[PDB]
């Protein structure tokens, strides 16, 4: 098993998008629709989990917003993409964070949205 938050790492740190996509194996039995990876260290990135708490999108109260923007990007499916070929339309952004923290030691596990 990976762990949650590995998967989180694999999925979500990257201190574009359809190569990303490819090596972080989010194209492998389907194409992912959306996901979106951090341009910052990943101690920066776990912090968050004692920053602003905020209701996740699914109602638990383990989510966790950054006080500071942070470099982003959003990788999105476009409508040419077919399996294999997953094609994704790369945007860059800073925006403030927010994900679901779980564990001992306590560390995100979800990306839950960008704000």
């Amino acid at each position: 098993k990976e762990t949650a938050a590995a998967k989180f790492e694999r999925q979500h740190m990257d201190s574009y998008c359809n190569q990303m996509m490819k090596s972080r194996n989010l194209t492998k039995d389907r194409c992912k629709p959306v996901n979106t990876f951090v341009h910052e260290s990943l101690a920066d990135v776990q912090a968050v989990c004692s920053q602003k708490n905020v209701a996740c999108k699914n109602g638990q109260t383990n989510c966790y917003q950054s006080y500071s923007t942070m470099s982003i990007t959003d990788c999105r499916e476009t409508g040419s993409s077919k399996y294999p070929n997953c094609a994704y339309k790369t945007t860059q952004a800073n925006k403030h964070i927010i994900v679901a923290c779980e564990g001992n030691p306590y560390v995100p596990v979800h990306f839950d949205a960008s704000v």
